[PDB]
């Protein structure tokens, strides 16, 4: 058979469980979380990256959905609780189809009757509103990772895409991670800058994950992942599941985002300006140089290199489909993840390799944060820690 009948075969056996999906900020956003509109038991390629008939297509057997809201704006802890609520609705809403997942446990029982496991992890530690019983119940509620800052630093953790704030993790961040450490909820260190995530490994006792970066030394760019980073993975037991974002993967897609930005800053506007005037400008810079395309040989490129320095025991797939709005050719939806396993077979990818690459590594971490879970919240209680206690006023 073709590799890319053989992956299917893979997928069936051993499924993606994808570590970012942004369909409930989509579903926010298109129509205000009217889910009969964006029915995803209907072919929603239209408009979504994402339905139901194409996951199971694409051999995905467990999703993180992404519960992201906007730090720029207020109402973070209202926003994330709407984001869970539209989980929530959709796992209701297709009982035939997913399936609830807290646990390990949970991931396989899914897997065995398939059903797509649905899990949820937050997007940036704005989510808690400096609330470490504000984290508590987000992990309550069903969140099994945070990802310690979006795009802009929080008042405790450095983004990748800000200016140095606090020099990584101040006191109050790593009372944090300790504190997901306690509950079980998985560290997230996509987004975060350099300093944060070695401040975080340094601080947790569990494993860690990055639920959609790529890497730093294939593709500069501040949203991939260091190899001195990726070296420690092993030692923490943690994973790297690599994205698809055009704009981190192909070098190409880098360095045009970049003139493009310089281009927006020459006329005025700031690089995320989206007025019509600054939209007219940007169209005059993508007439002039075409937007570069990425492919699946792209993305195979970050995940050898994540394989060589990371070990292929610390790797995994996270897409960040509905949460971006370019993807390479072959991975246009979330039909597509055959594509990349079969590009991955022809590159000498042993099928145990990629069984722990779609499947087993995602297991085995979840599975781990329960397990160092247990031991802490059999030594101690949960913390009553305050950010003006540890960090100042
Ligand atoms: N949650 C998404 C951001 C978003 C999307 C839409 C919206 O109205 C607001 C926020 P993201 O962080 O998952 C995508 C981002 C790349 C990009 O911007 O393309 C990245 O991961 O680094
Ligand atoms: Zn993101
Ligand atoms: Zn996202």
């Amino acid at each position: 058979m073709t590799s890319l009948e053989k992956a299917r075969e893979l997928l069936r056996e051993f499924p993606v469980v994808d570590g970012h999906n942004d369909l409930p900020w989509a579903l926010r956003e298109q129509v205000r979380y009217d889910l009969d509109a964006r029915d995803i038991a209907a072919d929603q390629s239209a408009h979504l990256h994402t339905d139901l008939a194409r996951l199971r297509s694409g051999g995905v057997g467990a999703q993180y959905w992404s519960v992201y809201v906007r730090s720029d704006l207020p109402g973070a802890v209202t926003a994330t609780l709407e984001q869970i609520d539209c989980v929530r609705r959709l796992i209701d809403r297709h009982p035939g189809e997913l399936r609830a997942a807290l646990t390990a446990a949970d991931m396989e029982a899914a897997r065995a009757e398939g059903r797509i496991a649905s899990l949820m992890g937050a997007e940036g530690g704005h989510s808690i509103d400096n609330s470490l019983a504000t984290l508590r119940a987000l992990y309550a509620l069903g969140v099994r990772y945070m990802t310690l800052t979006h795009n802009d630093n929080n008042a405790w953790a450095d983004s990748a895409t800000d200016e140095p704030g606090v020099g990584g993790l101040s006191a109050f961040g790593r009372e944090v991670v300790r504190e997901m450490n306690r509950e079980g909820m998985l560290v997230d260190l996509s987004h975060v800058a350099a300093t944060t995530m070695r401040d975080a490994l340094d601080t947790s006792t569990a494993p860690v994950i990055f639920s959609h970066s790529s890497s730093r030394a294939v593709c500069d760019h501040p949203r991939n992942i260091p190899d001195d980073v990726l070296e420690r993975l092993s030692a923490n037991g943690g994973m790297a599941m690599v994205t698809f974002v055009p704009k981190f993967v192909l070098q190409a897609a880098v360095d045009w985002t970049a003139e493009a930005d310089d281009n927006m800053r020459a006329h005025g506007f700031h690089h995320l300006d989206s007025s019509p005037e600054a939209m007219k400008v940007h169209a005059a810079f993508e007439e002039r140089v075409p937007r570069p395309v990425a492919t699946v040989s792209t993305v195979a490129d970050h995940l050898d290199h994540m394989r060589e320095v990371a070990g292929v025991d610390h790797l995994g797939i996270g897409g960040d489909y509905d949460g971006t709005p370019f993807t390479p050719d072959g991975l246009g939806d979330v039909s597509g993840y055959p594509n990349l396993i079969a590009e991955l077979l022809d590159r000498g990818w042993s099928q145990s390799d990629l069984a722990k690459l779609t499947w087993k590594n995602a297991v085995r971490v979840l599975d781990a944060a329960e397990d160092v879970s247990r031991g802490l919240r059999a030594a101690r209680g949960p913390s009553n820690a305050t950010i003006e206690q540890l960090d100042g006023t």
